[PDB]
């Protein structure tokens, strides 16, 4: 283990906390037993506020933070929505679904401002279609609960459903239909980065090595950080 002492305050979402971070947190805690880890899971709003108040070192989310903060935002991975139904649903054997076909079913999905919801509205709006959204939720556990109950077709982050936790659900690919979303890690430029923080960052997004990070802190126009990421291939989840 590592002697490193200190604190680490991470603010993130249900998505990241449930599906992306557990292995990283476990591994970090094993590695740095004298680093005080604090985590706050909640909404994009709460995670923007923890970062502004200086109560979180790092935010990890797809949805943006407060605009008025001086933040460094780095891309961690790309993800897209899956279409999930039960095995008895008419779509279960189709393997695929166009947006026009999806538009005929009752939808179960994220409410506004949560986990890339805006990509859904954008895609429907582009198609001239109105989603019949019967059930909105702030998390995938709720969504999957009422997809299982028959309320409708689930539209959820791909990493929120897999063949070992959710064997009883069918995952249809919704690529082509929706643009991908991008999970980022954001921190205030003035934050002092310590050893275990570079480690945490790198354990979560292996392309975010110390040198990549320090360069991004140095750049100013995030119009310019994105420029640097153009070349580099992000993982997909």
């Amino acid at each position: 283990t590592w002697p490193d002492k200190g604190s680490l305050y991470v603010a993130t979402t249900h998505t990241q906390a449930r599906y992306a971070l557990p292995g990283v947190i476990k591994g970090f805690i094993e590695r740095y037993p004298r680093v005080s880890l604090h985590m706050h899971q909640g909404s994009p709003t709460q995670i923007a506020e923890a970062v502004s108040k200086g109560n979180a070192d790092f935010a990890i989310a797809t949805e943006a933070l407060h605009l008025y903060d001086d933040l460094v935002m780095l891309p961690c991975y790309h993800w897209n929505r899956s279409i999930v139904v039960t095995p008895e649903h008419p779509l279960a054997t189709k393997g695929s679904v166009s947006i026009e076909e999806l538009a005929q079913y009752p939808l179960v999905t994220y409410t506004f401002g949560f986990t890339g919801r805006s990509e859904l509205d954008t895609a429907f709006n582009r198609a001239g279609l109105t989603p019949r959204i019967v059930f909105t939720a702030t998390d995938a556990d709720v969504i999957k609960t009422y997809v299982r109950l028959g309320l409708g077709v689930g539209v959820i982050a791909s990493m929120a459903v897999d063949p070992v936790s959710d064997p009883d659900l069918v995952k249809l690919d919704a690529n082509g239909i929706f643009s991908h979303s991008t999970t980022k890690i954001g921190f205030r430029r003035s934050t002092f980065l310590r050893s275990y923080m570079y480690d945490f960052i790198q354990r979560f997004a292996p392309h975010l090595t110390r040198d990549v990070v320090d360069t991004a802190v140095a750049l100013r126009s995030n119009e310019d950080i994105e420029a640097m990421f153009k070349d580099i291939k992000l993982p997909e989840k």
